[PDB]
């Protein structure tokens, strides 16, 4: 755009090339991301929450769209990297999680769902914050997109998902974070579904009714048994574990919500340190 000035490349996303820019006029420091659609987009500028990344404007000038957002001086995944050798401490680790459910259970209390949550588009400040990014651009349009966090309803072809989508993404986060590796590391669609299966068991009728009906459900599906929790998440503890087991519950109606994630027991003494960040 014409009103900004171009910084430096943070990175390639999803839909285009994310900027950092300053406003020649105002003087402040954005995000600029460069890509029915203008409605939707439109929708979201007034979708605000503190854990949400504000969008400040859609400016649509040439055929090509724009968008301009708040900016934060870390992703979760650069600060996952930088914490792999002594872990980002456990409260901070709640912290985070109960900041992302309360943005998330804004966004899905007005129907607006993520669909793509990853640690990239988590972002962190030095307050202790962290916010959601991205949010709802996938209703409006649409290098290897990652399926790491990808729920399996999506993946059994289910063309109507649900708010719980974000929720299992968020939940193959919490176990990252806690162990400093992916959940479930696919390389492909069908790696992606039988490390989830190998770990939380073949689904069947009794843990997800409907499965077995479902578009990419093939009854030809290797059976694996279940892995125990204290086995795929060590050193947490039985609070988080029963949290994490909740989120990653295979029938979307029995995974828990983001509103109900917030009362659970986890939360008890959860408090907002402040991280240490070197920008
Ligand atoms: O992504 C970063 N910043 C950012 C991105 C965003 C919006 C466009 C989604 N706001 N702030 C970033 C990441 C690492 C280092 C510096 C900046």
């Amino acid at each position: 755009m014409e009103n900004f000035q171009k910084v430096e490349k943070i990175g390639e996303g999803t839909y285009g090339v994310v900027y950092k820019a300053r406003n020649k006029l105002t003087g402040e420091v954005v995000a600029l991301k460069k890509i029915t659609a203008i409605r939707e987009i439109s929708l979201l500028k007034e979708l605000n929450h503190p854990n949400i990344v504000k969008l400040l404007d859609v400016i649509h000038t040439e055929n090509k769209l724009y968008l301009v957002f708040e900016f934060l001086h870390q992703d979760l995944k650069k600060f996952m990297d930088a914490s792999a050798l002594t872990g980002i401490p456990l409260p901070l680790i709640k912290s985070y999680l109960f900041q992302l459910l309360q943005g998330l259970a804004f966004c899905h209390s007005h129907r607006v769902l993520h669909r793509d949550l990853k640690p990239q588009n988590l972002l962190i400040n030095t307050e202790g914050a962290i916010k959601l990014a991205d949010f709802g651009l996938a209703r409006a349009f649409g290098e290897v997109v990652t399926l790491w966090y990808r729920a399996p309803e999506i993946l059994l072809g289910c063309k109507y998902y649900s708010t719980a989508v974000d929720i299992w993404s968020l939940g193959c986060i919490f176990a990252e974070m806690v162990t400093r590796r992916a959940l479930f590391p696919g390389d492909s669609e069908i790696d992606q579904l039988f490390r989830i299966f190998r770990t939380l068991g073949t689904p069947d009728e009794v843990v997800w009714p409907g499965v077995t009906s479902m578009p990419d459900y093939k009854p030809s599906f290797p059976k694996w048994a279940r892995q125990d929790f204290s086995k795929v998440v060590p050193p947490l503890d039985e609070d988080g574990r029963s949290l994490l087991s909740q989120m990653l519950h295979y029938d979307p109606n029995k995974r828990i919500s983001a509103k109900a994630a917030l009362a659970h027991p986890f939360f008890q003494d959860v408090t907002k340190p402040v991280p240490h960040l070197r920008l």
